[PDB]
């Protein structure tokens, strides 16, 4: 299951502290968007969505939407996706993140390939569509970081 | 990664009527199908084919064509749009005559973007394009009959 799921985790301190923490992870079209490998975010304050792109041969790159509820936690905010149409491949991305008195900020966040329904032309897409998610995921901390202050 | 279509149909309003109908992509293919997101600006028209592979499911190919005004009707002439994803690009030619006789002539090009895993695609990806543009090809004279009004 590891081929067609990520998963990332990580701190980040808020230098600002608590109360800015929260905000920040309350707006996730927001911090998300400083990950270069997501694109597209946009938000109307309920729901979040975007794509990752997948390269493969010939058709280049392929985009797959994801879209996610927004909601917000007595400590942060969570993201919970919301499944999409079966017609071509689509990424469930799901999130959790805390913030604590002083501005510490915990994430996790993991994704998950739902793919539409011979043996080599599925495991060349599943290989390209686990890279892209992998890059995304590593890209994470880099791209959350980017949106705060120094 | 080719496909062509030419036919012929008989506008029932005459003339007139059938070089409106061929110079206004909103009359001329109101009823077609196969082109998804078909738009236009009266300038250009714009859309997407859907190459159908297993795993990705419906992959869309982007369209562009310069809509040319002519004496006799008007063409679509298509535009080259990048190579970092495979596109569609759509030539055509529609002409109406005495009568209210059109002339229609249709043409598509698919442009794409080692080992097992890649010949098992590059075989799986050109069969499926070229599915997609003999559906749509195929389809025009029954999309294009479907926008004609009664007498
Ligand atoms: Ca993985
Ligand atoms: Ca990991
Ligand atoms: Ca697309």
């Amino acid at each position: 299951g590891m081929i067609l799921s990520a998963e990332q985790s990580f701190t980040l301190r808020h230098p600002h502290g608590q109360a800015a923490a929260l905000a920040f992870v309350r707006e996730p079209a927001a911090a998300l968007a400083g990950v270069r490998f997501l694109r597209g975010l946009d938000s109307d304050g309920e729901q979040v969505w975007g794509e990752l792109l997948v390269t493969v041969p010939l058709l280049g790159e392929v985009d797959l939407p994801f879209r996610s509820e927004i909601v917000r936690t007595p400590q942060g905010a969570e993201l919970r996706p919301l499944t999409l149409t079966g017609e071509r491949a689509w990424v469930a991305v799901s999130g959790q993140a805390t913030a604590a008195e002083g501005g510490e900020m915990a994430f996790a966040f993991q994704f998950q390939a739902h793919l539409a329904t011979g043996a080599a032309f599925e495991k060349m897409v599943q290989a390209a569509a686990g890279r892209t998610l992998e890059r995304v995921a590593k890209a994470l901390p880099e791209g959350l970081a980017a949106g705060l202050p120094p």
